[PDB]
């Protein structure tokens, strides 16, 4: 008949179908873990960024402090 | 024949469901290495703007320092 070609192919087609759900399923999981594993160091390392800039404005302050301090003494010293 | 047609639709509607399954795959395979492939850009350029401000951090550590002990040397010899 052609019943049986088209029932024998329809086996074969409902496995192709039903595996490429799976990996439907696979590859949107996997998608949404790599998008939040990336995001993630990501904003991680713009935190460290962000730290290691204030770092730097506070190591210049106490320069310019220790200039104030050390500049004041020695004035000081040279007016005795 | 008509069953022929019948068959054929039929078939067709199996073979378009996994044609569109397929598309979605790829789709999202396509949009999550795209975007991926753009955050791993991103996280390069802030690594080694970290590694540039480490650099700056060390060096005003270091005259901060030589500043700080030249002056405590200065308070050492005015002490006794």
């Amino acid at each position: 008949q052609e019943g049986q070609r088209y029932q024998a192919l329809k086996a074969h087609a409902e496995e192709k179908l039903q595996l490429a759900n799976e990996e439907i399923a696979q590859v949107r999981s996997k998608a949404q873990a790599e998008a939040l594993a990336l995001q993630a160091s990501l904003r991680k390392e713009q935190m460290r960024i962000q730290s290691l800039e204030k770092t730097v404005e506070q190591k210049t302050k106490e320069n310019e402090e220790l200039t104030r301090i050390c500049d004041d003494l020695i004035s000081k010293m040279e007016k005795i």
